[PDB]
């Protein structure tokens, strides 16, 4: 239940200082195939700042992304992820896209890691992850590589405001 947030933040702050600056969130959102501007950063920060210092605290961020609960379901975030991942939007995610997404954020991953991820997310084993199966990662992926999909999903889920 809380693990989602714990990891969502853990993967966010790499310095592990106990806060997130415009720099972090900036690259985090920009690494998701988006083009965030200074306004977006300053906005979010000032939007998640209870004191007004220009920094993201521990509970602050949690509350910010927590707003997602407001939505009837997490479908929006889900589709949004698989949608932002597929640069071509062909309807499937290739090792390339996923890899770039992990590397961009700065998530050290090995050939085996990504390989297994796609191997688990792809039942047909066509080297492409579809949405239909992509959602299955949350339907009992305990034995699967749900880990990776979770981290990436959390980053792309929190990176946004919706
Ligand atoms: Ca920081
Ligand atoms: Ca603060
Ligand atoms: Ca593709
Ligand atoms: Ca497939």
């Amino acid at each position: 239940q809380i693990a989602e947030f714990k990891e969502a933040f853990s993967l966010f702050d790499k310095d592990g200082d106990g806060t997130i600056t415009t720099k972090e969130l900036g690259t985090v959102m920009r690494s998701l195939g988006q083009n965030p501007t200074e306004a977006e950063l300053q906005d979010m920060i000032n939007e998640v700042d209870a004191d007004g210092n220009g920094t993201i605290d521990f509970p602050e961020f949690l509350t910010m992304m927590a707003r997602k609960m407001k939505d009837t379901d997490s479908e929006e975030e889900i589709r949004e992820a698989f949608r932002v991942f597929d640069k071509d939007g062909n309807g499937y995610i290739s090792a390339a896209e996923l890899r770039h997404v992990m590397t961009n954020l700065g998530e050290k991953l090995t050939d085996e890691e990504v390989d297994e991820m796609i191997r688990e997310a792809d039942i047909d084993g066509d080297g492409q992850v579809n949405y239909e199966e992509f959602v299955q990662m949350m339907t009992g992926a305990s034995t699967a590589a749900g880990s990776g999909w979770r981290k990436i999903k959390l980053a792309v889920r929190g990176a946004q405001a919706k």
